[PDB]
């Protein structure tokens, strides 16, 4: 039987998909580990490696595989169900298999992704510091009508600090932090002025190889939630804008206290595709 992971009513990705709106023919790329194309509950039509001695549809850490599945897990009797079942998914291998990768790795994919006319783009990765190619790669990316989306961080909070890291903090790229099944605030999500929403983060069950299911924390696991609102969005309104979809998932999240640690809260997809 299919489990239905806490984060999907909680985001009420469900209201949306009994509309009828699933993801369907929006493309999307996840900029992870790679992805185990072979898993029975993931449908992977493309991609690339820019990671020396991996091909991009395998995926030896997990992390790419479990967010993948969060984007788009299929929708039948069997495993877990992604926010956004119906998308036509994309894995661009950019880490190594200890989860590492290179700036220019991480550009690589990001052009790659742009090129190949993805509509959202997810990047599950961030570094303290960023680069003067990647800041153009996701602002071209934008500019041109791509959502782009990406974990703010696991740094948490220390006093004023600002823990947002790179590509979260452009101001481009959507800064997702984290919450858990209370919709509380998980204590590892980085914090500052850029994070930007919330979504589900601690305790997320979802593909994993070789086969199987498997529950992880971090802002790696909210920031698909919101590349699969992306794509819901877009399904139910295919004309909008990358700018008009992010204001939509921005401006209908519900409120959950100060932005520093929240932004304007945990996404609401029924609202935001209204
Ligand atoms: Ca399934
Ligand atoms: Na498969
Ligand atoms: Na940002």
């Amino acid at each position: 039987a299919q489990t239905v992971p806490y984060g999907i009513p909680l985001i009420k990705a469900d209201k949306v998909q009994a509309q009828g709106f699933k993801g369907a023919n929006v493309k999307v790329a996840v900029l992870d580990t790679g992805i185990q194309a072979s898993h029975p509950d993931l449908n992977v039509v493309g991609g690339a490696s820019f990671v020396a001695g991996e091909a991009y549809n395998t995926d030896g850490n997990g992390h790419g595989t479990h967010v993948a599945g969060t984007v788009a897990a299929l929708d039948n009797t069997t495993g877990v169900l992604g926010v956004a079942p119906s998308v036509s998914l994309y894995a661009v291998k950019v880490l190594n298999s200890s989860g590492s990768g290179s700036y220019s790795g991480i550009v690589s994919g990001i052009e790659w992704a742009t090129t190949n006319g993805m509509d959202v783009i997810n990047m599950s990765l961030g570094g303290a510091s960023g680069s003067t190619a990647m800041k153009q790669a996701v602002d071209n990316a934008y500019a041109r009508g791509v959502v782009v989306v990406a974990a703010a961080g696991n740094s948490g909070n220390s006093g004023s600090t600002n823990t947002i890291g790179y590509p979260a903090k452009y101001d481009s790229v959507i800064a997702v932090g984290a919450v858990d099944s209370n919709s509380n605030r998980a204590s590892f999500s980085s914090v500052g002025a850029e994070l930007e929403v919330m979504a589900p983060g601690a305790g997320v069950y979802s593909t994993y190889p070789t086969n199987t299911y498997a529950t992880l924390n971090g802002t790696s696991m909210a920031s698909p939630h919101v590349a699969g609102a992306a794509a819901l969005i877009l399904s139910k309104h295919p004309n909008l804008s990358a700018s008009q979809v992010r204001n939509r998932l921005s401006s209908t999240a519900t409120y959950l206290g100060s932005s520093f640690y929240y932004g304007k809260g945990l996404i609401n997809v029924e609202a935001a595709a209204q």
